[PDB]
């Protein structure tokens, strides 16, 4: 059954419930991004009509092929009714098309969800600075204090020195970025700017790419795998033997792999060879200090985690966090 933290109280819509079946009273399925633990369940024969971003109704349409006819977009920091309800989609700051949503319910109850999201003080001088949020539906992925990593910028200039460092030193050394889900492409496209050179990848990742709109993606990505310094292979290749097999394929040029293995939280590689692997903190989700400090600027009446509530020992854990900023801060 549709669980309740997936459901928005006072009216018929839910956000991101999809393999659930047909949800008893919801008019408008909301989704917040292209991310599979999101849209699980949806397909071509969805039948129900879907809100979400721009960015997220191409690639429902080009890559889920849901008919056009159920996919409804809407702008970003824009007032607009849905089934009478207003709305406003906001910049998640996850990955590309992401966003949380504002719900403004007739009795005055303002609620937020926000989806997947990376808080950051720029959410603090936006649309949110205005009215009250009575209820949050809160990302709690990394909801405790150990999950403390760097910022995008500082892992991107880690990974940019690392590549540009190793190519210039060897002029025939292949870098690779594993990549999976959309999001997290600023590693990739910052390797390949500062290596001049395209990003290869296969067909199907292209088309991904191509439903993003990016600035100018024409002139960084590539289907030409033997033209660019920089591939994208999908993750569960990102390994030695995997690294050893793509290293073959390249019509035996390249002498050597330098790949990037971008997970959230867990810097020297592991290297086999002519083979090294780093792993490296890009996450496109908050911190605890982040999530932290944008709850207790934002001050809501009442948080619903959206993560990790499976277990009483994870509800219970986040339940005493909340409190604690609730305390620390006042409200
Ligand atoms: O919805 C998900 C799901 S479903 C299964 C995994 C995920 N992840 C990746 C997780 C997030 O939490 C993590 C904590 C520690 C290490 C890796 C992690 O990776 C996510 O980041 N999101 O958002
Ligand atoms: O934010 C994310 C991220 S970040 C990295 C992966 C994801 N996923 C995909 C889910 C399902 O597939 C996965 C495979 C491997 C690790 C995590 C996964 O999590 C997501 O569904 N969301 O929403
Ligand atoms: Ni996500
Ligand atoms: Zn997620």
């Amino acid at each position: 059954t549709c669980p309740f933290y997936k459901k928005i109280p006072g009216t018929g819509f839910t956000v991101d419930a999809f393999q659930y079946g047909v949800v008893e009273g919801c008019t408008a399925y909301f989704l917040t991004h292209f991310h599979s633990d999101h849209y699980a369940g949806l397909s071509k024969h969805f039948t129900f009509p879907v809100y979400c971003s721009e960015i997220t109704g191409n690639l429902l349409k080009n890559k889920l092929h849901v008919q056009e006819q159920y996919i409804h977009p809407l702008p970003l920091d824009t007032e607009c009714i849905v089934n009478g309800v207003k709305v406003v989609l906001l910049d998640a700051n996850h990955c590309p098309g992401a966003v949380m949503i504002l719900f403004y319910l007739p009795n005055g109850t303002v609620i937020l969800h926000t989806g997947d999201f990376r808080a950051d003080p720029s959410m603090e001088r936006s649309l949110l600075a205005d009215q009250k949020v009575h209820m949050l539906y809160l990302d709690t992925t990394y909801c405790s204090p150990e999950y403390t990593f760097p910022s995008q910028q500082e892992v991107i200039r880690f990974a940019i020195n690392t590549a540009f460092e190793a190519v210039t030193l060897n002029p025939h050394a292949l870098v690779v970025c594993g990549t999976y889900s959309i999001g997290k492409e600023k590693v990739f496209l910052a390797i390949a700017d500062v290596l001049g050179s395209k990003v290869g990848m296969s067909q199907e990742k292209y088309k991904t790419l191509q439903c993003l709109n990016i600035p100018e993606i024409n002139s960084l990505i590539t289907t030409d795998m033997c033209s660019s310094l920089v591939h994208l292979l999908p993750m569960m290749q990102i390994n030695f033997k995997g690294l050893q097999s793509h290293l073959k394929k390249c019509g035996g040029k390249y002498n050597q792999i330098l790949a990037f293995r971008p997970t959230g939280w867990t810097v020297i590689p592991q290297t086999k060879g002519n083979i090294s692997i780093y792993g490296i903190p890009y996450s496109e989700h908050s911190s605890y200090l982040e999530m932290k400090r944008f709850v207790q600027w934002l001050k809501p009446q009442k948080i619903i985690p959206t993560v990790n509530v499976g277990t009483w020992k994870s509800r219970s854990t986040m339940e005493k966090y909340f409190r604690e900023w609730k305390l620390e801060a006042g409200y």
